[PDB]
RNA sequence: CGCCACUUCAUGGAAAUAAAUCACUCACGAAUGUCUU
């Protein structure tokens, strides 16, 4: 972990998610750059881009509660989308 | 823990449709109804 970050800054390090794995690593596109340390050898230490982090096409993003807004002239509609609006996000990942 | 990327870059539908297509006014008015030898 770099020890300079923004405080909304996480990583999460061991994921599925493969992509974007020149993310960190040594060249200078890299959001997070590793280099290795002084002193001892291995044990290498991260430096943190801001310019890199804000060209990356894709960002894990976490927001507070936010509202969706279903409209539809026809009520029965709406009544039947009430009932499987619970279940339609439990079932599904976006 | 180390190393490492490929793939995909628009199709289908609508392509003009109805309303009004000339309306009103003037449709001849005035002079001459014989004149001069």
């Amino acid at each position: 972990l770099p020890t300079e970050r923004p405080s909304n800054f996480f990583t999460i390090q061991n994921s599925p998610y493969f992509a974007q794995e020149k993310c960190v690593g040594i060249n200078t596109n890299s959001t997070i750059i590793l280099k290795k340390s002084n002193s001892d050898p291995r044990k290498k230490e991260a430096e943190f881009k801001e310019k890199n982090w804000s060209q990356i096409d894709k960002k894990g993003l976490e927001w507070q509660d936010f509202t969706i807004k279903i409209f539809s002239l026809k009520g029965d509609l709406i009544n039947k989308i009430q009932t499987y609006l619970p279940a339609f996000f439990i079932c599904h990942n976006f």
